[PDB]
């Protein structure tokens, strides 16, 4: 079995209070909660520092853990939940974002099973990158693993470098990419006890440069397993446009 923790994500610049945005009669956060239940999770916790969100979540039967209103990171907020609920060290925890109402339950279960299968302290997923435009986008995190799926490195820089095609490239948007690129997806599985260790490790020059918190784990020599996601998850909702899109999709799926 495993536990899912869903960060509410109330704070948003272009879509403030999005966790409570209505999507076909239910707040977006409730959709994520229901997808979590459909993944086979034995426990689903909504974590938030917002009283209004907590009240709404409890109203649809969700266990809620209030997180402190500090500066600390997301991983830092996951640790606080583990500590406050006294979650045993070996419990498998899957972190899913509160603004992904269309997250495929199958991939939530996938990362959880992978954590147990390979017995690592941290597991994640990736999806193929097909466009050069996305490949060179620093916002798309590229990842590479060894033959067993154990991560070599994560980076905003393009890896692997294609010698023959990248040498004196003049138009990246027109380069034909090989089938070797992977975009890391921000869905994780951890052993509850490891999160505590993760946050205890000192900040690294590496993570500060790439602005990738997960590099702290690689820097400290901890094995991470990454596998191709069984299904490509939709981008999280953060704009009114994205919200309209999800509403249209859920509207189409019921008639």
């Amino acid at each position: 079995s495993f536990t899912v923790i869903i960060p509410a994500r109330f704070a948003s610049s272009r879509l403030p209070g999005k966790p409570l945005a209505d999507i076909k009669g239910k707040p977006m956060i409730q959709h994520v909660f229901e997808k979590a239940l459909q993944s086979g999770a034995s426990r689903v916790i909504i974590a938030t520092d917002n009283e209004n969100v907590a009240d709404v979540a409890k109203s649809f039967g969700a266990e809620v853990c209030m997180t402190s209103v500090n500066h600390n990171s997301g991983t830092e907020r996951l640790a606080e939940v583990v500590e406050k609920l006294a979650i045993p060290d070996n419990e498998i925890i899957v972190n899913i974002q509160g603004d992904e109402p269309l997250i495929p339950p199958v991939i939530v279960r996938q990362v959880a099973d992978n954590l147990a299968k390979f017995n690592v302290n941290m597991a994640s997923l990736a999806v193929k990158i097909h466009d050069a435009e996305e490949l060179f986008n620093p916002n798309a995190v590229k990842v590479l693993t060894d033959k067993d799926g154990y991560v070599l490195y994560f980076s905003r820089s393009v890896i692997p470098y294609d010698r023959d095609q990248f040498m004196n490239l003049q138009d990246v948007q027109k380069v034909q990419l090989s089938d070797a690129y992977l975009r890391h997806i921000g869905i994780y599985a951890y052993r509850a006890g490891f999160i505590k260790q993760y946050v205890q490790w000192a900040p690294t020059q590496l993570e500060n440069l790439e602005k990738l918190e997960q590099l702290r784990v690689l820097y400290n020599g901890e094995r991470i397993h990454v596998e191709l996601a069984k299904e490509v998850p939709a981008v999280g909702v953060d704009t009114a446009e994205d919200l309209e899109k999800v509403r249209a999709i859920l509207a189409a799926n019921g008639s």
